[PDB]
């Protein structure tokens, strides 16, 4: 049901996709160790924001790892090209994983925005419901990326509605609570918003690849887009969230944070 199944791949195409996913694994697990060791310099009220980056690194790292082994499982070099065998490859498992990873990305944002208690719970709940609506309708949509492009588009429109509403909640909370933020991170958080808008928008672009580039090179392009998007939305994003957590920790008088920033 996925366009990947439609084509044979050159050694070049096949190896490049393998390398993309493997590099993705390496980058996420490398970052994981960074978030782990810096977590001790985060104040208790923000430390979970850095823990969530660890959780995202392993979750995303495992899905990329799974995609890579699925890739090599599904294809074998036969008569001069990589051809589909008995096992299958699908991006559908990415969508399932988003059900967990996207709430984590959203939660660590709310935490460094200094949301607490009832507002935290209510905002998270609405955000997670919006995200799940987006992911599920998008998941259903890509089931038709071969059989019914029209249906892919309509489900994608519904998904984009959830996407836009979710982004509006994110933007609203960021620009409203920006003033509460310490150590100059009121400026930093604005770049985080635009990073999210940029990086997250790469995913619906990848979703539409079967509509504007239905060939083996389009398959490569989609994986390339996922790689840019994953690294930007999880790794670069996590580094900024953690930077914001440490800076605010130091500004609130957390001594390990102050000492850590002093060494650099
Ligand atoms: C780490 C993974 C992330 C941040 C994934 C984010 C995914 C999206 C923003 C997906 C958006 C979609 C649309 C807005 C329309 C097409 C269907 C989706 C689910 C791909
Ligand atoms: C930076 C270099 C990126 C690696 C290019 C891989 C494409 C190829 O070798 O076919
Ligand atoms: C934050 C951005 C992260 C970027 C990650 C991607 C790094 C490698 C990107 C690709 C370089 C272009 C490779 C050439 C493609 C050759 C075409 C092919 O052989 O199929
Ligand atoms: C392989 C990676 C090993 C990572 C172990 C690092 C332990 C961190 C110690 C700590 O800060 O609590
Ligand atoms: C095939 C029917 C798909 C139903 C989509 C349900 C939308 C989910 C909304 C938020 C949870
Ligand atoms: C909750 C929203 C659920 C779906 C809204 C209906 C619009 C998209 C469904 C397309 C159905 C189809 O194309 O057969
Ligand atoms: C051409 C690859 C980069 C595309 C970035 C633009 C999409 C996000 C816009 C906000
Ligand atoms: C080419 C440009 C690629 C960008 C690479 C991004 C790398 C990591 C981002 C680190 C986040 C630090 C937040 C900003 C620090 C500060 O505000 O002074
Ligand atoms: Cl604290
Ligand atoms: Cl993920």
């Amino acid at each position: 049901k996925n366009i990947e199944s439609l084509f044979d791949y050159s050694a070049g195409q096949f190896e490049f996709i393998d390398h993309l996913l493997t590099m993705g694994v390496g980058v996420h697990f490398a970052a994981l160790i960074f978030f782990l060791v810096v977590s001790q310099f985060v104040a208790p009220k923000y430390r979970i924001a850095t823990a969530l980056s660890c959780i995202v690194m392993v979750s995303a790292g495992l899905i990329l790892n799974s995609q890579a082994v699925m890739w090599t499982d599904a294809y074998a070099y036969v008569d001069g090209s990589y051809q589909l065998q008995d096992l299958t490859f699908s991006n559908g498992y990415r969508y399932v994983n988003w059900m967990a990873t996207i709430p984590c990305l959203l939660l660590q944002l709310l935490i460094v925005l200094n949301l607490k208690g009832k507002e935290l719970f209510s905002t998270a709940t609405w955000l997670i419901l919006a995200a799940w609506g987006m992911i599920i309708t998008g998941y259903v949509g890509q089931l038709y990326e071969v059989d019914d492009i029209a249906q892919l588009m309509i489900w994608g429109a519904v998904s984009t509605a959830f996407f836009v509403v979710m982004n509006w909640i994110v933007g609203t909370k960021i620009f409203k609570n920006r003033a509460t933020m310490l150590g100059g991170t009121d400026s930093t958080i604005t770049k985080v918003f635009w990073l999210m808008m940029f990086a997250w928008t790469l995913y619906p672009i990848a979703y539409l690849v079967p509509a504007f580039m239905n060939n083996a090179d389009g398959v490569v392009l989609r994986q390339l887009l996922f790689t840019i998007a994953d690294i930007s939305s999880k790794v670069i994003y996590g580094l900024m969230i953690t930077y914001i957590a440490i800076q605010q920790s130091a500004a609130a008088g957390y001594v390990p944070a102050q000492q850590a920033l002093g060494r650099i």
